[PDB]
């Protein structure tokens, strides 16, 4: 078997993050036609790469990251739709209703071209401090009002509604004081009917899985939102494959936990330099990480 044979038999998808760069790289293209049912676009469907200037769209390398999963019938995951990072320059400098009314044009007409290609989408993308007290990140989006993720996932089911709709962030894997203002907002949301169908959790790792990652994975999936853990490394060292063999049985145990991306093909394609902390070497070869993930998605 592959990763993507032996979690769909367990009803998951395994999902790889490319580039469009390294699609003319034999080895690199051949892993990914293998091991992996689920595609992400690790920059091409960002705000930048998607709006460079006001109103004014390319698709171009988006689309070939897309249609080459289509194509190979692979899932495809939209990253991102909404986000404080790496926004074009013009968006930037604009604040207030202005910035609203062009925030929410990204994400309908973003959401619009991909309608039908797309899993599921990065509606919103990391809107929570690092603070120690589950804030939101003060951001020129944020300072819109504190209802623009509501108005952002509102615009994208509009656009697409056969797409599931996520939340995605980082450094919310455990329970913390940032996993717990995610979960409210969350909690919120499925009060009050806002159309939000998953959670990310990035799960960027150290070297060590949290000790309650599934108790936390599964107080989400209790409010009725699947899960999905989509940008996925570990920090080598001598319990890489531990922690990689934990998330897995982790996503194993919730109910609601339908996949993992894991945010790399081979070690040296990791925006994570020196960190080698994927499922394959710069050689293209399985490390043992792949051979705990294979045993922990088939015991």
């Amino acid at each position: 078997t592959t990763l993507g044979q032996s979690a769909a038999e367990r009803g998951r998808y395994f999902g790889v993050a490319i580039a469009a760069g390294r699609m003319n790289d034999g080895t690199y293209m051949g892993i990914v036609d293998r091991e992996f049912d689920s595609i992400v676009a690790e920059n091409e469907m960002k705000m930048d790469a998607t709006e460079p200037n006001r109103n004014q769209f390319n698709f171009s390398n988006g689309d070939r990251i897309v249609n080459y999963a289509l194509g190979k019938g692979k899932k495809v995951r939209g990253h991102t739709l909404a986000w404080h990072a790496q926004q074009p320059g013009w968006m930037q400098n604009m604040s207030g209703q202005s910035l609203r009314d062009a925030l929410l044009n990204h994400v309908s007409r973003v959401a619009s071209y991909y309608r039908g290609k797309i899993h599921s989408w990065d509606v919103v993308n990391e809107a929570f401090a690092d603070d120690g007290r589950g804030s939101r990140r003060d951001s020129n989006l944020q300072r819109t009002g504190n209802d623009w993720i509501e108005a952002a996932f509102r615009a994208a089911r509009s656009a697409d509604p056969g797409a599931k709709l996520c939340y995605n962030d980082y450094n919310t894997d455990g329970v913390n004081a940032k996993s717990t203002g995610v979960y409210n907002m969350v909690r919120d949301f499925k009060a009050r009917g806002v159309p939000i169908d998953c959670v990310g959790f990035q799960s960027h790792l150290g070297t060590t899985v949290p000790s309650d990652y599934q108790a936390n994975l599964q107080r989400f999936a209790d409010l009725g939102v699947d899960v999905q853990i989509t940008e996925l490394d570990i920090q080598q060292g001598s319990n890489q494959a531990n922690a990689y063999r934990q998330v897995v049985q982790a996503c194993l145990a919730v109910s609601r936990c339908t996949g993992i991306t894991v945010w790399g093909v081979r070690d040296t394609d990791s925006w994570r330099t020196g960190a080698n902390p994927l499922l394959f070497d710069g050689s293209g070869n399985k490390k043992a990480a792949y051979a705990a993930v294979l045993e922990a998605l088939n015991a």
